[PDB]
């Protein structure tokens, strides 16, 4: 429990229920890293799904539950044998409760029962973070897991933006989007889009930036246009419009991937049609990958990975994701590392053909 709760000053930014939105942070002082962890937790994209969030999942809406600290795992652990990437870096931990994929820029107002400001709440931590060290940074690595690797992957260029024009130039900004990246593809047996589990990927957003007045980035809503800015959700189209350094780890068999794609692989039997539904899955996986050239995307049916505390565990070719990362970090201080690699990317075609998966 390291990780010490501050509520937002600007009391403007708020959650779904216009609770102070806020950050965890455990400085260290002898360190100029920054990392910047968006939480994630799928969304909902109407009053009936969100008034039922509110209900059993309201920790993801509002603030006033929240605990006054928190422990860093995973990446954002500052023991070395836990996280041999970033131990000694300085940790933030931003809650998501905005319900929007980290998207909004919306006031609660009389018209509307919820605030989606997820897009503001990355600016407004970004801001105050810059009084307590953060205007000293040398990189500021915005991380997150599921709708937030997602959220890292709509915002990562913003908060560079916004440091620029805020005068600090010096601060490199760099993404790391774990679990967001994910394909607008076909059910593997169609189900009506009622809620966030039985909703195809691509009707689920287009209605949700709608509900949420999601903003995406700028050159992505340039190639989409008007009315398709959903496609700057799926990291495959947006990631080729970005600016910032991006590292992606993906599963290759994604839960919440097969979960939308309403494929539910039990221990029974797996029939002809749902293997070869499951292999295309892994090869369009690997395909939007290919041109990614920091990832790792292990072949293995999980959920989540960088902030849990055995995420040091699952190698690809023999590298671990904090050995990919350093490398990266390596990289950019092109023309590759000797023994120091940073596109790893599975080619096995069925979950766990890596034996170093998760095993549950
Ligand atoms: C506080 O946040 C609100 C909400 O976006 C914004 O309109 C306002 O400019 C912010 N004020 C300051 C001083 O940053
Ligand atoms: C943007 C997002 C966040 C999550 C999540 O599980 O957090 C999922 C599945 N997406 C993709 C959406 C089309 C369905």
């Amino acid at each position: 429990e390291d990780l010490r709760l501050h509520l937002l000053l600007n009391t403007s930014v708020t959650c779904n229920d216009g609770s102070p939105a806020g950050y965890y942070l455990k400085e260290s002082r002898g360190s100029r890293r920054w990392l910047l962890f968006l939480e994630g937790g799928w969304y909902c994209f109407n009053r009936e799904n969100c008034d039922s969030r509110y209900d059993t999942m309201r920790r993801l809406m509002s603030s006033r539950d929240w605990p006054r600290t928190r422990t860093g795992t995973g990446i954002l652990s500052s023991q070395p044998e836990e996280n041999p990437y970033w131990w000694n870096a300085n940790m933030v931990f931003i809650p998501y409760c905005s319900s929007d994929v980290w998207s909004g820029a919306s006031s609660k107002s009389e018209k509307n029962e919820y605030a989606f400001m997820g897009a503001l709440i990355i600016q407004e931590v970004v801001r105050e973070l810059l009084g307590r060290g953060l205007s000293g940074a040398k990189v500021l690595l915005l991380a997150g897991s599921s709708a937030g690797g997602t959220g890292v992957l709509l915002n990562v260029d913003r908060v560079a933006e916004q440091l620029e024009k805020l005068g600090y130039p010096a601060i490199q900004v760099r993404g790391l989007a774990d679990s967001g990246w994910f394909l607008d593809n076909k059910q593997y047996r169609h189900t009506d889009c009622v809620d966030t589990i039985t909703c195809a990927p691509t009707e689920a957003i287009r209605r949700g930036i709608r509900y949420w007045n999601g903003v995406v980035p700028e050159r992505c809503r340039r190639q989409f246009q008007e009315g398709e800015e959903w496609n700057c959700f799926f990291g495959y189209k947006v990631y080729p419009t970005l600016r910032s350094p991006v590292f992606v780890v993906q599963w290759l068999f994604d839960e919440a991937q097969l979960t939308v794609d309403n494929v539910h692989l039990t221990g029974q039997p797996v029939q002809e049609g749902l293997r070869l539904y499951i292999q295309n899955l892994g090869r369009e996986l690997r395909h939007t990958l290919k041109d990614v050239p920091a990832s790792f995307a292990p072949a293995c049916l999980s959920h989540e990975i960088i902030i849990r505390s055995h995420w040091t565990d699952v190698q690809v070719k023999g590298t671990s994701l904090p050995r990919a990362l350093h490398c990266w970090d390596r990289s950019l201080h092109k023309t590759p590392l000797k023994g120091c690699p940073v596109h790893l990317v599975d080619s096995c075609p069925w979950p766990h053909c890596n034996p170093s998966c998760p095993t549950g």
